[PDB]
């Protein structure tokens, strides 16, 4: 038993975009540990990564939770230097309907969570010289959708510390990014009918809905030397339905 | 007239929007978080105007204020959402108290306080919520990781409602001050807010009465299709 | 005959946006020297601003005239003070079909036209350590629209010489802004049908298709004392319709 | 193999472009504007390339330069737009002469060459098409009014190409560097890009190979979703 590859920590692992994520950076030649909200879905990811990676059950609302997972991985596997913060749901609702708790579960699973999984990872980051903390944003960051504000502002938030965390940590050669997705076939959009998923490729310019594996790339892209200064933005990976 | 409440009214930004939005022609409650901040705000405000207590962080305060608000003054159709607290720190040193208090006291304080005037701005076909954001929600600064996010998620978040609400014909906007001269820009001497100003293309510190306008402009009929927007008042410290 | 007003120079002032401006900011109490191309509109201008304004005929294409405009007006009226850059026409295309003509028009038109007529005000702005330049860009600035890569070209290029322009003459108290118009009601938009405007509307988060008054209004305020400290910006007016 | 044409080849970004996409698989036919400089791009490509004199102010050279490759090596799918001229002043300084060659050389450049590409890339329905922007064209720098002006159309031209040609596949983006180094960097000493390396998060200049990683990522399968975009690469001198 000795692990020897860096250590890469993927939130949310256990399908479609964090899925895709995780066995990219597998392939890239990491030790993935991806994580679940439940033990049997960590159990699930544990028996996808094989001897590669490890699944853990972590709740990303829990601070506790997020510090034994991490000392956890610092004591069995080694220092998490690419962290990729995927976990996250949605609670949508018009404002007038969005409740106390429809706003801060969302406000705690993304931003407070970036917030404390990024600060907690910080310390080996900088002992090595050497760093990725690469959030999965959404386009609705930056294309408002009603019913969103409080996923939206989580995600705009969220972008907002990326930039301020890579000044703070840009001279130890720590980059911060955030990979903004569009729409990306998932089991969500799967449940939607083909005329909807019509209706939305006709937004995109490419004519068509992306795939898990596209923002994949993408994380792959920025975790790699070839992105080595490149910090504190936001990479599009939307078809072409936003451009900035 | 029309009732507008401005939060954080005791000095500076806040109390320039308050005596602005009273010239303007409103009806201007304002608050503090103290009583004695309330009573000043009255005595200032007088016939035009009443002040209240309010801690921000209090859902409750929040129900009530707005609710006596309605039970005496009017429905409150102008809302202006000022914060100006920080508690800085590298993210090394940011506490979980640190982050929490500045993200209720600027972004949940938003989301509780649009949200409650929501049915008085639908039922009169009218309305302005107007966001007091900051420059530093877009050009980041170290040890404001809190701030900055709780700015840019107010932001977004007027993006959303002012979709929602738009064809009511309630404007949702942000202003983003840059650096104005404040208690604590004053404390620093010469030589360091030179530092500041020399960033700034006008080369100079900016004035509550800057944000006064940009905000009475917004709450007017003069900017009556302008919604989902930030409006830069920086001195051309950062341009879109 | 003594001219003691500001002086503003409103370009494309023959109706719409322009017009409105230009009569917005005579009542503001400037003395408004409004364009227009040819001689016959240059006397309907002369006719609509009576003893506050003039109207003289300008092709914003050649420097010959705006040198010479610029200098009629400085020998009659007095230093221009304030700018606002709205002479402007489209001429659409899919890139395939955009001739060689097609572009440069367009660039000559807009993004020339804003870069000769800012430096050639920028003495009289200089002396007086007071200025605006307000240049009319457009939504498709920044909401890229196929077809209109000239004028999106042009209007970006604009916005990017405003910041620029800004920076150089911040010190003395020039500020140089643009404003975005949406979808605002037009001879153009009137000659499209009720179904097309209602869908155009349906885009709009306000509902409705903004008026010249709307832009006017903009631009008052970035002319006055009241934006004093705004410089290098975009103000959008566009009911919603682009967020940013 | 693929044809990709990178204009301005000989050196610094676009010399790295261009080995970075013979190293990707690309045929690359990179430009030079002398014939010494295409006799050495020649040279250097060796039989992974060609190199080609190219003056991108003229557009009969363009026309002609893109026949020749069509005709002897084969369909242009990899267009890099890659010019890096300035002609710096400060407006009051800005001759008409300097602002007309910038905004030709990079601006009308992009429209002339990409609009000439379409034609292959729509019958391939595939197709790149990355622009060397610029930072200058975000945070605007005093005296380079003309050269932010081209950057920034390019940018904006990219977002209009990109939803036109999207249905057929073909991705149509730009890459902004931030302080490169490179001949002129070189020039000023140690104090002065360490002024200009402060301003920079990661505290050091970039390196043309960091360009060409970007432009390279875009260019492959794996960004085959990605279009209309600018790619920052900066090191954080500017965060979107």
């Amino acid at each position: 038993m000795t692990q020897e590859r860096k250590v890469a920590l993927v939130t949310g692992a256990s399908r479609g975009i964090g899925a895709a994520i995780a066995q990219q950076l597998i392939q890239d030649g990491y030790f993935v540990v991806g994580t679940a909200t439940s033990e049997s879905g960590a159990q699930k990811l544990t028996d996808s990564f094989g001897e590669q990676g490890a699944g853990l059950a972590l709740d990303v609302r829990n601070l506790d939770e997020i510090e034994a997972v991490v000392s956890h991985i610092e004591q069995n596997y080694g220092p998490v230097l690419v962290l990729v913060n995927n976990a996250g749901i949605t609670k949508d609702n018009l404002l007038l309907r969005m409740s106390e708790d429809d706003w801060d579960d969302i406000l705690n699973i993304h931003l407070k969570a970036v917030y404390r999984l990024s600060k907690r990872v910080l310390k080996g980051m900088t002992k090595a010289r050497f760093g990725r903390i690469i959030n999965i944003s959404s386009v609705v960051a930056h294309f408002a959708n009603p019913g969103q504000a409080n996923y939206s502002a989580a995600k705009a938030g969220i972008e907002a510390f990326s930039r301020s965390l890579a000044k703070e940590m840009g001279s130890r050669q720590i980059t911060v990014n955030s990979v903004a997705p569009g729409f990306i076939a998932t089991e969500m959009t799967d449940a939607l009918s083909e005329d909807i998923r019509k209706k939305m490729s006709d937004q995109v310019a490419l004519n068509r809905l992306g795939e898990p594996q596209d923002i994949a790339n993408a994380v792959s892209f920025l975790a790699s030397d070839k992105a080595g200064y490149i910090t504190g933005t936001v990479l599009h990976v939307n078809g072409g339905l936003y451009m900035a």
